[PDB]
């Protein structure tokens, strides 16, 4: 019927029917459009207590909770598809991980080498698409595949 991790939900609020991705996390109202050896992303890490290493380049100790970054994952995720803000600057200012500094760019990479959750939600998403939270070890993570 429809791409890998794919399926239909109802919408609560609306009533309308949208699809969800169980492996990305993404959400949307539009149908699913339409694997390689190697895949490019850039992400953002919201990092929390329980984090592997509860510290990043933007805070010696990070102290938020679990629930509070998903928060700030969230809010991520609103302005970025509203259009307030773009993925590649919010990741430069607020991402956990050493990459913002290359507006969160990871380059590119195989299976077998990041983090499992990480992976898969990489490889299912199509290039020039972007996950929901994503959590692993270090955190939550908004994924943005684009190779
Ligand atoms: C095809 N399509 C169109 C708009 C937003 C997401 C998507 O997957
Ligand atoms: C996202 N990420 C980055 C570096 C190492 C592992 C991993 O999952």
């Amino acid at each position: 019927k429809l791409p890998p991790g794919w399926e239909k939900a109802m919408s609560r609020s609306s009533g309308r029917v949208y699809y969800f991705n169980h492996i990305t996390n993404a959400s949307q109202w539009e149908r699913p459009s339409g694997e390689p050896a190697r895949v490019r992303c850039s992400h953002l890490l919201v990092k929390h207590s329980q984090s592997r290493r509860p510290s990043s380049w933007r805070q010696e100790k990070i102290t938020r909770t679990k629930e509070e970054a998903l928060e700030l994952i969230n809010g991520y995720i609103q302005k970025i598809k509203s259009g307030e803000e773009d993925f590649e600057s919010l990741a430069s200012q607020f991402s956990d991980c050493s990459s913002a500094k290359a507006r969160g760019d990871l380059g590119a990479f195989s299976r077998g080498q990041m983090q499992k959750p990480f992976e898969d939600a990489s490889f299912a998403l199509r290039t020039g698409e972007m996950s929901g939270p994503v959590f692993t070890d270090s955190g939550i993570h908004i994924i943005l595949r684009t190779e």
